[PDB]
């Protein structure tokens, strides 16, 4: 079967270990160690077909570096994170699409850009703001909370879906 290497990417803080970890484990995590950068393996069925994800949780704050940017050369799919509570964490998707698009040949790179914890009622970042920044990315975007588990398998499979048609 296929698998998929997805790279979840966002600020400190957005929920990027809870989604994974609601993902993986089906719990939420309140204090997932946030220097822990790990990889994890889910056989998943999207759309009838059955294929493999292997899902990086990013942690570490480095950039502008050989060994790094190689790496995520590989990613095939970024989940790019923020929090709705958080406006300078979704000022950083401009920085964090900026580094897939340094780091990756290919002017196309499947994306999803997710809005994390909106479980919260502090809503700081419109849902038209990050539709409107979505749309001009050409990308979909997906509300979620880790906390109440609203979209986390949405989000990961949508990132698939992108993956398989820049594929096709
Ligand atoms: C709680 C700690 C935590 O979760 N993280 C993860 C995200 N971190 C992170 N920080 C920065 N800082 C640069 C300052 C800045 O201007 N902004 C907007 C944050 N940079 C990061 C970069 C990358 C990253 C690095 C490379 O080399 C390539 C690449 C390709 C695609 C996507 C991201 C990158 C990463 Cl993964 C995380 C960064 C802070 C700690
Ligand atoms: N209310 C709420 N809190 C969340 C949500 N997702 C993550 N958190 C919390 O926010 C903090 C940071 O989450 P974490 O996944 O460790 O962030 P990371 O640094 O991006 O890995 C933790 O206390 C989480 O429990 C969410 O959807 N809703
Ligand atoms: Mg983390």
């Amino acid at each position: 079967m296929t698998e998929y290497k997805l790279v979840v990417v966002g600020a400190c803080g957005v929920g990027k270990s809870a989604l994974t970890i609601q993902l993986i484990q089906n719990h939420f995590v309140d204090e997932y160690d946030p220097t822990i950068e790990d990889s994890y393996r889910k056989q998943v069925v999207i759309d009838g077909e059955t294929c493999l994800l292997d899902i990086l949780d990013t942690a570490g704050q480095e950039e502008y570096s050989a060994m790094r940017d190689q790496y995520m050369r590989t990613g095939e799919g970024f989940l790019c994170v923020f929090a709705i509570n958080n406006t300078k964490s979704f000022e950083d998707i401009h920085h964090y699409r900026e580094q897939i698009k340094r780091v990756k040949d290919s002017e196309d790179v499947p994306m999803v850009l997710v809005g994390n914890k909106c479980d919260l009622p502090s809503r700081t970042v419109d849902t038209k703001q990050a539709q409107d920044l979505a749309r001009s990315y050409g990308i979909p975007f997906i509300e979620t909370s880790a906390k109440t588990r609203q979209g986390v398998d949405d989000a990961f499979y949508t990132l698939v879906r992108e993956i398989r048609k820049h594929k096709e």
